[PDB]
């Protein structure tokens, strides 16, 4: 037999498809309205009061109205170099995400394997995704072993990639899909922000930011090419998938894992940059099948923060409905950095159903997903609805 | 305009090829003989007899002759919490590693990229992987900064996998190259032990055997489908890839980065459970190419350490010469992690034109490349050689 035969009978024929998605956060639903008053009570920061006026604006405009946190105050009160703006505590950071990120991230897996009917041996392919601290064997390995996959299933573990990273996996899942016949690959992202906690700072107000915008959650997709007829039920395709990075945008974020925890910083004006050149991957992506009319797309944009979608909505003249349910998301978990855009793929599908339109796109044939991180980092997916 | 028409122009036809390979190790090198005494001088355990005792025969017992190490003297001499058996050391470690495993993976990247002959911007993916410190933006941001790649390369970050990656970024490299037409992948993996490295302890000899065996290095691959003629060429083609945890090896091998950098931990016979294993991935991989004799293979193998390959060999019965680019490679230049296989790649296809061989692996036909590490875990990667 030769490698060229081998690679005929070995590749798939379809695109990538999204056969099914599941979400999961933690119980703890911590409202915004009053979470200064709690923020600076357990970080033993009320005398700080000009400080918490201050954050008090921030939590009001970060148009979140709640979120889900697996820290709790019964186990910061345990963790109390967890609560300083700056003390060691790694470890005890370590110890709480190693265990809960897998954990999380299961509960999505069931869900997600649960609307896909498929039995489990099935997944052939795992992209585990996640921020939240960094372990060996990976995350990967442990979700395995709590769900009981196959002991040969082809894992990919991406630690620390931070808010793009949601349009790198299903880049990735893409490739994986594609290019290996009877692949289902189950794409994982789950996040902690018990790695980022920690009290605040009257000179350092980006880490503030972080504090006012940071959810946890876990969001769980089933992507394969050649969808079973009758039996798997597609919800979208992967059209294409790029990646680059923004112009003069160097250091405008940057995040350390260091003895003090993950720390987070903010140099540049991230929305001006975002807004300032999303329109060039939008040509990029959609100039080869012929479409300028950004309000005629689906939109999946990480919100990031309220300004990003904002300015982008005003750059771009975007109707109000069209990040609808990215503000939804938003609104609901906060910033849950990869698993956002998942989630809000989700919400896209869910109220496409609900209000009985023609496709899962919100009744429109194409859509884009975007994710923004560290780099400047922007992925850029394109993505296709179904009937 | 269709799904189906866009992805029918976007795949490429011909199988994942490395087109070329370079390597490079900090200029540093180590003598093994003499590590025992200068290692237990600089980390102030020359009073320690028994152990010393104990780590000369581990050094003596590991085939390794020499290593290159970016840890000086000198910079021990400024950092003498990593010189500690443990001590809170991750933010020095970190610092120098964040700098010094991308300026390595660039050395090894240009000497590929010269070799390969095509221009940097011909380059659309990046694989860069590491077990050596973590950071946002990651290396292969840092990378693609300091190589001059064009800003919207595909880029693939993997960190903290350890010893089995090796054949994760080829398995990985593989679909990138074979799903997408003109796709060229720079795969980089770079090592730097300058996070595990520390003092000697009379109760964690397991630690004790990490500070014999590990070594630093990197190593770059070009990978394509569809080769350019004359202008490009071929080193060996990419078949098959898989990976998979072996049975009853729950927490053989563990790594944890904690405030202290990066521990290494040992606590199952890991060359017992390789050999007793390895001939069913043999079988899984080769069983459809027809294939049941494993000398007629040419054998890439990571280098875990010594008494692997003994007993593997001896389980196996390969010939004596069949892992004899793997143990040149561990004797030059010890356990460089997930770099090991793609050194002993080079080595195989120089040693083959220098005895001038009828192809590349050894003037055989079908070839193996095995990774070990983290899990138990297993990566089998089938390669075919070029005339």
């Amino acid at each position: 037999v030769t490698v060229e035969e081998v690679r005929k009978a070995q590749r798939a024929e379809g695109p990538a498809t999204v056969l099914a998605i599941g979400t999961a956060t933690p119980s703890n639903c911590v409202d915004q309205a009053t979470y200064p008053d709690y923020y600076f009570r357990i970080t033993n920061s009320e005398h700080k009061t000009e400080l918490k006026e201050k954050f008090q604006r921030m939590c009001d405009k970060s148009m979140i109205k709640k979120r889900y946190m697996y820290l709790t105050e019964e186990i910061l009160k345990e963790n109390p170099t967890v609560c300083e703006y700056m003390a060691p505590s790694l470890d005890a950071r370590q110890d709480m995400v190693v265990v809960e990120v897998p954990r999380l991230g299961k509960e999505a897996a069931t869900k997600a394997i649960k609307e896909w009917g498929q039995p489990k041996s099935k997944i052939t392919h795992l992209v585990f995704c996640t921020t939240s601290g960094v372990d060996m064997p990976g995350a990967d390995y442990q979700l395995t072993k709590l769900l009981g996959l196959r002991p040969y299933v082809k894992r990919l573990m991406m630690y620390q990639q931070g808010c793009f990273a949601g349009g790198t996996v299903l880049r990735l899942a893409k490739d994986l899909a594609e290019n290996n016949k009877g692949a289902r690959v189950l794409v994982v992202c789950s996040e902690i922000t018990a790695v980022t906690f920690r009290g605040p700072s009257d000179t350092h107000l980006d880490s503030l930011v972080g504090q006012a915008l940071f959810g946890d959650g876990a969001a769980a997709v089933i992507i394969g090419a050649d969808p079973l007829p009758e039996v798997e039920k597609p919800l979208f395709e992967l059209v294409s998938a790029a990646q680059t990075i923004l112009p003069d945008s160097d250091g405008a974020i940057d995040g350390h894992l260091r003895e003090v925890g993950l720390t987070f910083h903010l140099l540049k004006d991230v929305p001006g940059l975002i807004s300032k050149n999303i329109e060039k991957s939008l040509n990029e992506a959609f100039k080869p099948i012929g479409i300028s009319d950004w309000n005629s797309l689906f939109w999946i944009a990480h919100p990031g923060g309220p300004a990003i979608l904002d300015q982008v909505e005003s750059k771009l003249a975007l109707k109000p409905e069209k990040l609808e349910a990215t503000r939804q998301v938003l609104s609901n978990y906060g910033n849950m950095s990869s698993a956002c855009v998942l989630f809000i793929l989700d919400e896209v599908r869910r109220k496409s159903t609900e209000k009985g339109l023609r496709t899962t796109g919100e009744g429109l044939e194409w859509g884009v997903l975007f994710g923004f991180g560290p780099g400047l980092t922007v992925e850029t997916v394109v993505l296709h609805s179904v009937a």
